[PDB]
């Protein structure tokens, strides 16, 4: 009668240790994977103690659908205060003038940011323009086949790609600018998942202004590094900016919409100002929209995550991830490592393995079996996606850990060998050999214990460093 | 040089509490208000510690890209084994086969969920069928008016919506099977955000069938109940299944989606058997579709919630959730007010105040007023969605501190207080007053010590009860 | 050199008698096949020869784009005269007021021009409500199935018809009313293509500004008597009328737009008078939207239809249609067939065969062996469009050539015979195929041949516009 | 009683004021010059055919699949129709067929890609500006302006504004990123032939449909004076007059029987162009056939496959060369100077004028054509081209040596323009007294020179 009542408390009050054992066990697991793994893939990163905290939160509970003043359900007067809180360091953190910009943080992920936007602005079957996916886009700037459409932003809206040039490695402008005035986009998506140079903002936003449209910015890779002001800010020539609150930034997975506010444009004769609308359809389109209950619990973290990105102690992270980056661009030049475009003025730098005679495919399973952590990607110029000849190797999440340049340096030595290893693997296992050959003589015997030595060296070598969270 | 380097690492080390300790204030407030306040509000609930301490998990960081075996990122051997048991355990959840059913658990949310199915079923400016919003159904259902389409189910596909009979409650089925004929629909929603009763699936399955349709059930608000068999599982007669896995199923906030696997129907003569392909469509509609990286985090935290609600201590929670529906219901029937539909076969209820002389729209900031948290909700029958008759309110909330039939009767008394001190107020600021006003005479100086009176007495009694997950 | 340059200048003078006997016989066959028969099909009827001679004249080589005053090319003064007459008989035929009404006379057909308003006004994927197709509405309202959107006004537009109420056969304007408020439609369409009634306009009028919507009526099978005022008119009610120059107007194969102009509504704060558009948004999705070079012989005929249309000669034709459609009703009636309705406000009339044990789709093919001219229809009630139980009979054919009420009651003795062989036939005998067969069989062939020759000879005893 | 006389009643009688318009028209193309590419006079034969009887018969469907029944007699004209349409280009049954309802050439085109591009689509075309067809696409930086643009996607190809001459490389290029599923292969207003067999090689690598609009050519093609089409297309659309001289209408041609075949199973899957083109003109967007039209398409059918029309076409080419090299000489410069087809561009910038001006000082001197935006040309407000075609006159008799006399006329009209140049403005001092008796004095010698040939038709 009361005895299982109270067995029912027990268990709501429960930790995690006790309750569930197997999940308890998968996460220390993974704890120390992360631990003594050397994390190279430029969109991860660790999290502050702090912000993970937050997460916790009894946030989770309330629901709170609109915005600050405009709730659907009651009791939010301490919501609204985190909230209205978060978009305000948000506009501060990019030193935002909140008259002349707004910011929206209620989006569940970076991808959602995006959607939202174009379903506010650009709406259904609408012409969008972005970054090729196999140049360095992101799925959500469109992606489709002569067969499919594959990208929820190519499926209900219309997207035509701009490309890279593939000799110079920088984006073709001048392209762009061209196919522009054939296809006439609504809006024009200015940001990159892999690429490793600043954008000509001020360059799109007049190829935008030209057809009438607007100029998105998506800096999901760069936000923590435009925070810092270690890179050229997208906002002064954007009129939207969309990020994820993770990765460069290091706060928890979650998305934000910064919209410009204010006067937009005006009438030399009668002086009747036009004013922006974007607030409104934004804000619409998150919802009611698209999303429900905002997640208070991240949005707390994200909170958190915008005042430490802007102390000192960021600033200086953020200029150590670019410092390391050159560090570990040089030392792989000089060990005769092409990397494409000849360097990085971001976090990332793109791996063109053609250059030791392999490919990104091979490289990345290799690496992966010794601990270490990096993905595959196309280069411009590759003729078949099935068969990347580059890796993105980014540096925020090592830098995190306490990783300095000599220290990069000493990655760059373990990188290579992993590179050998895979080229014997290659010239083993014959050339007209497929991918899923290669993996199983990796697997194989032969190489059993010469994976293992390295793999043995590089966790030696992470297990050095702390690892932020508990 | 190194002096600042090693303050940073003291920061991504250092506790909220001291990081941060204005966010840290707001958390304590916030759950300090959760605790002396009644929650009412039938999508909310408490969740588990377990599943609290899930989030603050270091799975944060992991990018998963893809499904298990067909990861984008290397590195995910730990990752797989968590996505792979948190599919597994939804699966049992709900006694599935799992060669006649598959789960996709990415979805952030419920209406990601419910998008995400949309565009891999019905595909742009297709049409869909769902419960109409003032009838109780939910945005995401579609929704839309004659100057703009408000829902995104509605700005990029065709909707229309189904109406429940004014006269008695019921969703009018009889309707929707004609409307259907007409419309040609090629997805029926069985869902509802703000229904008393459980839905004739096996009746709308018949109705999708005829015109050649999917049925989607939107079991988000029953997910709790169906999972311990209190109420009639919708998965016996549904092709699609979303579902949040908060409200009353407990977790954090997410979605998932159960999809039917293995054949769907096959030729009399050439024994030629087609197999369904759900499984594809659907999860190639999360990724690569819309979403991104998996909150690998929230996937743990839903693992855990559903390992919790495979158990009999949960079972005899959800038994305890509508049971004190019941208790609340009639308890307010005998105080004299109207349910819409005389009852409810579910956890919650909704409390026509025209009965009392009165709508939801007032009653809902006084009862605010008094820590007695519900929500406003429009009845069948009313002309004007801008002043609701209605409250819904919830039992899973409460009922998972440990409320019973006697305490929620208790709270029925106090609700009753508060329709009371809404009635005065009313007629103190005259008829023809508007909600702005009355407002105003609520935080007035003339109630300020009547709504206290009742709020300190509501507070007294809240906070003799326990509260999931604290410090 | 100059034998054979000769020769082309002597081919494009040639008669066509001479230039294609081929085709020059197929024409002449139809022509006779038109004379011998009697006519039945409520779209069908006779053009003036004036009309036929206007089709013919050099208007077919001009190339005038664009409207008047507002030509891409030059050299159309003429042609400037031409459509700014038509469209002003236009306006006279209906008695609009020039100030409070416009028309576009450039659409191809009916079809185009409906299709012509939907794109300007409503925009793609935009909602749309018209007459169910089995109930007696056109392809043009909307339709589609659950396998596929089949009118192209469904495929690029949302589209939900509105149904007829099968007991008693009446538009059900309630149910209309009700799930108007549920679909929000931006247009809604009162016309019919098989509908012995009047449409209550004003009726649909105040649901169509219940929901914000366009109000758009398809005369098409009712120009004619509308012209003639023998049918309550649209145009008090409706923001848009569109239109078919043939059938009950006797004109050549074309389309018109009538749309309203001038003031719409006054707010009620400001004051400031808010002035209709449709005029601009039709015209440019006539052109440059959807059409190209106007074709001007056409719209020659038209506007000498549209005189014709405004003689006292015209407006009792419209009214013998009538006549003649009552008389045609009774007399079926009083020989126990079930008339859709109980009768006709108009020229046309929906008659149900299952008060004769049988199908329209077996009737249509018997009565066609006999030169009895007419279309199967679904009745309100059909629980299959793939065995319709009524026949469409229409009189302005007919009457065309001077049929009278006496006379429409002998047609009425020939019908009815028709439809005896046909029970017969479906006596003995069974799917379509099989019918048709036996219909072409060996022992109702003479029946039928002693009806067939009885049917034409009394249609030769009438006269055949054209020529 | 007095109305069956109306119905027989002649339209001389029965409607003198459109009867007159009627006959100040054919006066009107008597005495002018009729320039206009897209212009042409249909026989006597042809007109005869409109004004039968088959304007009456409601024949939905297609032979034997009409809605209505007693169409014995349609089915044979459509039948036949469609039998001499393939004739005339040579073109076998089993691996060509026909559509001939279409009501014009627009909507020929619209039925194919509501057919098989089906809504939200990608297609491309030639850019408007750069001879191209408003029903191949056009839009603009505020609105789609086309049917074909609003409820499709388009994404034009360009010329090389240096050569004239089409830019193929580009499209390949910008084809594998917008991945068309139609390409037209069809001009307004372009002077050269189209290189199909690269077109289709460009459309094969993304996987499309080649359509060709060989509206202009069709006649030419007809004829073997210019290349055909059909060997490299998939679908090919065409309007029924212009250089084919017949009626207002349309027809589509789409290939038919093996599509492909894999070379492993030897399973071979064949084209269904016929059917889904079929179900789109009918009963997708058009409703009762135009039986009097077809009949006149037919008629034109047959004498476009007679030794006379064959010969017509090349003196139609002829000509053009004759009028091209005529103001070549005169120091016109032709975009790609040289044609080998009907048409050509010329450019007024060497004259020192613009195509806009040009016209309408031409028209007043009853000379007919229009201007057009050249290839390089930054502004289509002001277009810098006038289109020149022969099709028309030579029709009416006009040999080289005539068209040489055109070519002084028109030459004279330029001069006139550039007195008055040295656009509201312009048009007021043409129309002005100072010009009065220029304008006139020209007018009567063009006029008295084109009365001189026969007009086909009455
Ligand atoms: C709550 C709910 C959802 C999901 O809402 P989110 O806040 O986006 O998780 C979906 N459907 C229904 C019927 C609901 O009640
Ligand atoms: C990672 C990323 C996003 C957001 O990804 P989520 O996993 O959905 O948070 C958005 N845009 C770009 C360019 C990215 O690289
Ligand atoms: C006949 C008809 C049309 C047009 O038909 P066409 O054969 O295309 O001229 C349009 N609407 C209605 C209601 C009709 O009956
Ligand atoms: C003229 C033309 C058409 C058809 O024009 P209509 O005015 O509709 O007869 C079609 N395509 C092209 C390329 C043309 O030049
Ligand atoms: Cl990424
Ligand atoms: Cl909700
Ligand atoms: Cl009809
Ligand atoms: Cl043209």
């Amino acid at each position: 009668d009361a005895d299982l009542w109270s067995s029912h408390d027990k268990m709501l009050a429960q930790p995690l240790k006790d309750s569930d054992v197997e999940v308890y066990n998968i996460i220390k697991k993974e704890s120390n994977r992360q631990r003594v793994g050397l994390e190279l893939i430029a969109s991860e990163n660790f999290a502050s103690r702090a912000v993970l905290e937050a997460l916790g939160s009894c946030l989770n509970n309330k629901y709170s659908e609109g915005y600050p003043g405009q709730r659907y359900y009651g009791g939010t007067e301490f919501i609204d205060e985190l909230e209205t809180l978060c978009q305000k360091r948000a506009l501060q953190a990019y030193k935002l003038d909140p008259q002349c910009w707004g910011v929206n943080v209620q989006p569940y992920s970076g991808s959602p940011a995006n959607f939202a936007v174009y379903t506010a602005l650009v709406e259904p079957n609408g012409a969008i323009m972005g970054l090729d996916l196999p140049d360095g886009g992101h799925l959500t700037h469109g992606f489709m086949t002569d067969k499919k459409k594959i990208s929820a932003t190519s499926i209900f809206f219309n997207s035509m790609p701009y490309k890279v040039n593939p000799d110079t490695g920088y984006i073709n402008y001048d392209q762009l600018e061209e196919n522009a005035r054939l296809f006439h986009p609504k809006l024009i998506i200015a940001g990159t998942s892999c690429y490793s140079r600043n954008l000509e903002y001020a360059r799109l936003r007049k190829i935008a202004d030209e057809n009438g449209a607007y100029l998105m910015a998506d800096m999901a890779h760069i936000s923590g590094l435009v925070a810092a002001g270690v890179v050229p800010s997208p906002f002064e020539h954007c009129h939207v900016v969309t990020t994820t609150t993770h990765k460069t930034l290091r706060g928890c997975r979650a998305g934000m919409i910064f919209y410009r506010k204010g006067v937009k444009s005006v009438d030399p004769k009668t002086g009747k100002e036009i004013l922006y609308n974007l607030e409104s359809l934004i804000n619409s389109a998150v919802f009611p929209g698209l999303q429900g209950g905002p997640h208070n619990h991240a949005i707390a973290g994200v909170a958190v995550a915008l005042k430490q990105a802007m102390t000192l102690e960021f600033k200086v992270y953020q200029h150590q991830v670019v410092a390391n980056c050159r560090a570990l661009s040089e030392a792989l030049t000089e060990l005769g490592y092409k990397i494409v475009t000849g360097g990085s003025d971001n976090h990332l730098i793109l791996v063109d393995l053609r250059s030791k005679g392999t490919d990104g495919g091979r490289a990345e399973k290799v690496l992966e079996a010794c601990s270490i952590a990096c993905n595959k990607n196309t280069c411009p110029g590759d003729r078949s996606a099935l068969r990347p000849s580059g890796l993105r190797l980014g540096t925020p999440a090592l830098t995190s850990r306490g990783l300095l340049e000599k220290d990069f340096q000493k990655v760059a030595h373990f990188i290579h060998r992993g590179i050998e290893l895979t080229l014997q693997i290659q010239s083993d296992t014959g050339v007209r050999a497929t991918l899923k050959e290669f993996k199983e003589r990796l697997a194989g015997d032969k190489y059993q214990a010469a994976v293992q030595a390295l793999r043995e060296e590089v966790e030696s070598f992470a297990s050095l460093f702390p690892l932020p969270g508990l």
